[PDB]
């Protein structure tokens, strides 16, 4: 079994948003079958970021993601070599982010490579305003399809306001070899900003995954 009862992640990530190009380096830990985790992120290229960091943390990690014994972990079951995913966030006044991450396991540590590009938000929007406040908890359905694990969801971003700035999200996970793929399913997620102190150029996540089967949905 290569995936332990701990396990620790490095992160590279490199993009730009409107144009600012960034790039961020992470480390991390957690306990892959509780479904828990925390990791260390800094700006290494372009810090202080001009946009909220918000929009980057649900980009900086499904490995850690809690299944009950009946449901198939195709992502943990596709180490050692591991897993891409290429995403879609479309949010409500017109920014658009996407990205594409590789996930595999070296030195008995998950390795992600990430590449974001955030395009198209208003200038004067929440997110190049930093105006944002953590995303609210969300549930992504998780479906089998064209040979691929798919999840859907809306994720809702907390605004210093009280009401909400909204996504909507497409992923598509496909592990490097055909193993088994689950029957649809619900993953709920909270995703924590811990430490930010630092210019946001040192942040500290925490997030919380756990698989179950739905209703439902």
């Amino acid at each position: 079994e290569v995936i332990k009862e701990f396990m620790r992640f490095k992160e590279h990530m490199e993009g730009s948003v409107n144009g600012h190009e960034f790039e961020i380096e992470g480390e991390g830990e957690g306990r892959p079958y509780e479904g828990t985790q925390t990791a260390r992120l800094k700006v290494t290229k372009g810090g202080p970021l001009p946009f909220a960091w918000d929009i980057l943390s649900p980009q900086i990690s499904k490995a850690y993601v809690k299944h009950p014994a009946d449901i198939p972990d195709y992502l943990k079951l596709s180490f050692p070599e591991g897993f891409k995913w290429e995403r879609v966030m479309n949010f409500e006044d017109g920014g658009v982010v996407t990205v594409t991450q590789d996930s595999s396991l070296q030195d008995g540590e998950f390795i992600y490579k990430v590449k974001v590009r955030g395009t198209n938000f208003p200038s004067d929007g929440p997110v190049m305003q930093k105006k944002t406040m953590g995303w609210e908890a969300s549930s992504e359905r998780m479906y089998p399809e064209d040979g691929a694990l798919k999840g859907e969801m809306k994720m809702r971003l907390r605004l210093k306001d009280g009401g909400h700035y909204d996504a909507e999200v497409k992923t598509t996970y496909m592990a490097k070899k055909p193993v088994q793929l689950p029957g649809a399913y619900k993953t709920d997620t909270k995703l924590d900003i811990t430490s930010h102190n630092e210019d946001y150029t040192i942040v500290e996540q925490y997030e919380r995954n756990e698989g179950r089967h739905s209703t439902g949905a």
